[PDB]
């Protein structure tokens, strides 16, 4: 059976990285009728920020992921918070110190400064400590930590599923810290021993952890467990090829659900980051991909996150996947959000059906409509000229407009066509004035059909202010 996992160490905003990652996880368990589990590393005392995990989990569940086992479900195999088993990983530390595959030492920082500047990394060089006096020295209460005892010399062969077998010489691996100073571990140690504990038998994580692999293979070989299958997915990058980060660009899957970024079309892009769809296919559901997932499928090449592509997406889902009522439901908390209110359903999923083809995000549907939910809409700079360079006309077409008796797209279109006749002008010189006074904006959908939308008085209404 096979068994997937994320390992996400929370630090402040869910990352998109965390949600990419956990797709594939996701996809190989359920394609595998296996199981996917969630496993909390937040033994960084220093990043530690309450809620944090909170958030992470929050996020994969509104992406429309769901796990098996967990912090918040709980599992057969828990703590699922590395902050609560501790002890495990000092245990497991004595038992590769007892075993000769670890060693305590000593150093000062100022040493390992210069050890390192004399040699290029720590050089063992505790190891010829006898273990009898490192133990005595430890049990005084001498500073140290635990290193993991690389065969020197020797070599370490990895294998990876989709790049292949990789051979290193163990020179270029280091004694690694596995449990420092403070009692507390080091990602190595208490990676290998919780996916072991739990279960884990496919492993797969984003590139950039690749080249801890043979470390880890090492700890394996140490404590005489089977090693799980290991799957480095590409990094998301950026235009220009460099690697997506937190401290460049948005990462936070909550800026993007904020955003109006809808989690089916978000989850679909991430999708199309890795892997692609045999005829071609850029929109499909979760189900399908799962249906289709093959890791013969999924590129190796750096992935290229672009959020002009995210949005046109968000665009397509909003107005070719989603149906009419279920974008109105949609921008509701949007609505509130901006501090408006809708008369009723009718008229809301009215706004949102004109709205529609205008907006490729949740947000943009508050702040281009503002005037169809409130006369505390902003008035643009150019349409305030257009609508001063206009007045005149407007001013002669009040009149018309108050003795009209049908208010309707095609009645109103027919008497501004032939006022601008009447006057010498085209359409459109009287046309952007009115879009201007009725709405604040020169960009709306159909005038007339705006027009119309809030009825004759209301209507009257805000041309009267215009002209005041
Ligand atoms: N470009 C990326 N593609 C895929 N996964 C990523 C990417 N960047 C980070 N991750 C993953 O997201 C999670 C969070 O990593 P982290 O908090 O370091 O964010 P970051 O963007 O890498 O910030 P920093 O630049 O400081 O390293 C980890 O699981 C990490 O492997
Ligand atoms: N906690 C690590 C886990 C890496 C792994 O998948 O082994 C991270 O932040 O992704
Ligand atoms: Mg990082």
């Amino acid at each position: 059976m096979v068994v997937t996992r994320i390992a996400p160490s929370p630090t402040g905003d869910p990352h998109v990285g965390t949600a990419y990652i956990a797709l594939f996880n996701y996809a190989w368990a359920r394609r595998n009728g296996g199981r996917f589990i969630v496993r909390i590393e937040d033994t960084d005392r220093a990043r530690y920020v309450p809620g944090a995990e909170e958030r992470i989990l929050a996020a994969l569940k509104w992406l429309g992921l769901s796990y098996d086992e967990g912090p918040d479900v709980g599992g057969p195999h828990g703590p699922y918070r590395q902050s609560e088993r501790l002890p495990l990983y000092q245990k497991y530390a004595e038992e590769l110190l007892k075993r000769g595959w670890a060693y305590r030492a000593f150093e000062t920082p100022e040493e390992l400064e210069q050890i390192r500047k004399e040699k290029g990394g720590y050089d063992g060089r505790a190891r010829n400590i006898p273990p009898e006096e490192a133990e005595e020295r430890a049990r005084r209460g001498e500073p140290h930590v635990i290193r993991l005892k690389v065969p020197r010399p020797g070599t370490t062969e990895v294998k990876d599923e989709l790049r292949g077998v990789v051979v290193y010489d163990n020179q270029e691996i280091p004694d690694v810290v596995l449990l420092k100073s403070d009692g507390y571990p080091t990602y190595h140690l208490a990676n290998v021993v919780d996916d072991h504990l739990m279960g884990v038998t496919d492993v797969i994580r984003a590139e950039e952890w690749l080249v801890s692999t043979p470390i880890h293979v090492l700890l394996y070989r140490a404590f005489g467990w089977e090693a799980p299958r290991f799957y480095h997915m590409p990094l998301l990058r950026n235009p220009d090829k460099t690697k997506i980060s937190k401290r460049k660009s948005h990462t936070s899957l909550d800026w993007y659900k904020a955003e109006g970024f809808l989690p089916e079309a978000l989850r679909n892009y991430l999708c199309l980051m890795g892997f692609s769809m045999p005829d071609g296919r850029e929109i499909f559901t979760l189900e399908e991909f799962i249906q289709a997932f093959t890791w013969e499928r999924v590129s190796l090449g750096g992935p290229v996150f672009d959020l002009e592509k995210l949005r046109w997406m968000n665009g397509k889902y909003i107005r070719e996947v989603l149906s009419l009522e279920e974008v109105a439901e949609r921008v509701k908390p949007f609505l509130r959000e901006a501090g408006l209110s809708w008369e009723s359903e009718a008229y809301l999923r009215r706004a949102v059906e004109l709205m529609r083809p205008r907006f490729d995000t949740l947000k943009e549907f508050p702040e281009k409509a503002r005037y169809l939910f409130t006369e505390d809409y902003p008035v643009s700079e150019k349409a305030q000229r257009k609508l001063e360079e206009g007045l005149p006309l407007l001013k002669e077409l009040y009149p018309r407009l108050r003795a009209q008796e049908e208010w309707t797209e095609a009645a109103l279109e027919a008497l501004l066509r032939g006022f601008a006749a009447e006057k010498g002008v085209k359409l459109g010189q009287v046309a952007q004035p009115l879009r201007a006074a009725l709405t604040g904006s020169l960009e709306t959908p159909g005038l007339f059909e705006i027009l119309a939308l809030l009825g004759k008085e209301r209507a009257l209404r805000r041309l009267e202010r215009a002209l005041a």
